[PDB]
């Protein structure tokens, strides 16, 4: 089963990788690590390389998300999208 997470916008520092930000407990629940593989499906599914929560954000259940991640997951900010290893 995948884990549901809330879509939010990804920092600047990070638009433009195909990566998106989670908290460890988030990483823990589908057992990845930093720099490996997610699915993230909103209405479609993409790929992405998973990256750490900045501070201001752990335990937070959301996963932040450039424009190019959310256009190919088909979620918008403020969605949940579901997220399991790749
Ligand atoms: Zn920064
Ligand atoms: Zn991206
Ligand atoms: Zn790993
Ligand atoms: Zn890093
Ligand atoms: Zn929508
Ligand atoms: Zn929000
Ligand atoms: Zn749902």
């Amino acid at each position: 089963l995948p884990i549901k997470l809330r879509v939010e916008k990804a920092y600047p520092e990070d638009v433009g990788k195909r990566a998106v930000r989670m908290d460890k407990a988030s990483r823990d629940r589908i057992g990845v690590s930093e720099g490996d593989l997610v699915k993230i499906t909103g209405s479609k599914t993409t790929v992405a390389r998973v990256l750490p929560a900045k501070k201001e954000d752990v335990g937070k259940g959301i996963v932040r998300m450039d424009k190019y991640e959310r256009q190919n997951a088909g979620a918008s900010v403020g969605e949940p999208v579901e997220v399991d290893r790749a």
